[PDB]
């Protein structure tokens, strides 16, 4: 279970990381959430500091991906993970959108075929160090 940067994740793998949850979302489809790990991928949607809801509280540019979680993992998820909560996720499918974009896809999987799981780390863990650093660097800049 290797761990990988944002940064280098691509499409149609399956990958592993840790992440901050800037924004999440629930519908009657869904759970969405929106993380980075502050590395950015050439991929990944610009976040505009001009039209973003004045809500986001995450980096502009190519810095975040969605996440989007179905069944198992949305009703664990969409009454659970918080916005600025730390997750680690684990052998997540990776794609394109229909725009070209990457985006992260924890589907369906009752018979475990694929281990996949994301869960909630505290945010003391010495994990979560090098994207604190990172968002130190972002922010000071």
């Amino acid at each position: 279970d290797s761990f990988s940067l944002l940064s280098q994740i691509t499409p149609h793998q399956r990958c592993s990381f840790y992440a901050q949850v800037i924004k999440t979302w629930y519908s009657d489809k869904n759970f969405t959430l929106y993380v980075t790990d502050y590395t950015e991928n050439e991929l990944f949607f610009p976040m505009s500091p001009y039209t973003s809801s004045s809500r986001w509280r995450g980096p502009f540019g190519r810095f975040s991906i969605r996440c989007i979680l179905w069944d198992e993992h949305d009703f664990y998820c969409r009454n659970y993970i918080k916005e600025g909560d730390y997750v680690v996720m684990k052998n997540v499918r990776t794609k394109i959108d229909h725009l070209g974009y990457l985006e992260c896809i924890l589907h369906g999987d009752s018979a475990k075929r694929y281990n996949m799981s994301i869960e909630k780390v505290d945010s003391e863990e010495p994990e979560l160090n090098e994207i604190k650093s990172r968002k130190r660097l972002y922010v000071q800049n």
